[PDB]
């Protein structure tokens, strides 16, 4: 997260740390056995960490479990990121509490102009590399369609959304991949991709959730 804060410990409860010997995505539980992250960190070996705040310190209330199996989105498009979406169920159920939540599922997509949260633990630097251990927060609106495809011409398609700040200085970036973006209490994106981070005219895109609860309604429970 770049232009960002520290969002305090636990105070983003269903911000989960996708890791295999190190952090390298984030992730958001749905309930106690599933977590929804990006199709594009999919990885075979994954520990899901849960209740996370400083990621090199066992400060007391991790949850540390495996994941029993994986799904990508079965139409995921590797070379232009579209479906980028995966689910993961975790090989016992999480306990829940209040540092430990699950985010619902958005009954509707949401309109340009909402505020959203966006977090993670990715890089903080625009131009460099400066990692953060404690979990940092954004807030930042989803931009109209027409200032997203202009910044992106014929690359984005009806399953993304733009969100962030045109002028720069404030956006997701590296390590963010897989995170939540969550507005009016609903899970509305998946931090996708985009161009550098926090880059004039380059806003960051995100998977939009709206499109796939039904996917991901019926995986589960079938699954
Ligand atoms: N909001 C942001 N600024 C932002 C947030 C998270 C990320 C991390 N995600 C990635 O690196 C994923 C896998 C490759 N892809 C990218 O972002 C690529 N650009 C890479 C680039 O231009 O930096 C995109 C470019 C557009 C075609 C698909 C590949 C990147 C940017
Ligand atoms: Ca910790």
């Amino acid at each position: 997260i770049v232009g960002g804060y520290t969002c305090g410990a636990n105070t983003v409860p269903y911000q989960v740390s996708l890791n295999s010997g190190y952090h390298f995505c984030g992730g958001s539980l749905i309930n106690s056995q599933w977590v929804v992250s990006a199709a594009h960190c999919y990885k075979s070996g994954i520990q899901v960490r849960l209740g996370e705040d400083n990621i090199n310190v066992v400060e007391g209330n991790e949850q540390f479990i495996s994941a029993s199996k994986s799904i990508v989105h079965p139409s995921y498009n590797s070379n232009t990121l579209n479906n980028d979406i995966m689910l993961i169920k975790l090989k016992s159920a999480a306990s829940l509490n209040s540092r430990v939540a699950s985010i619902s599922l958005p009954t509707s997509c949401a309109s340009a102009g909402t505020q959203c949260l966006i977090s993670g633990w990715g890089n903080t630097k625009s131009s460099g590399t400066s990692y953060p251990d404690v979990l940092k927060c954004l807030k930042a609106p989803i931009l109209s369609d027409s200032s997203c495809k202009s910044a992106y011409p014929g690359q984005i398609t009806s399953n993304m959304f733009c969100a962030g700040y045109l002028e720069g200085g404030k956006d997701s970036c590296q390590g963010d991949s897989g995170g939540p973006v969550v507005c009016s209490g609903k899970l509305q994106g998946i931090v996708s991709w985009g161009s550098g981070c926090a880059q004039k005219n380059k806003p960051g895109v995100y998977t939009k959730v709206c499109n796939y609860v039904s996917w991901i309604k019926q995986t589960i429970a079938s699954n």
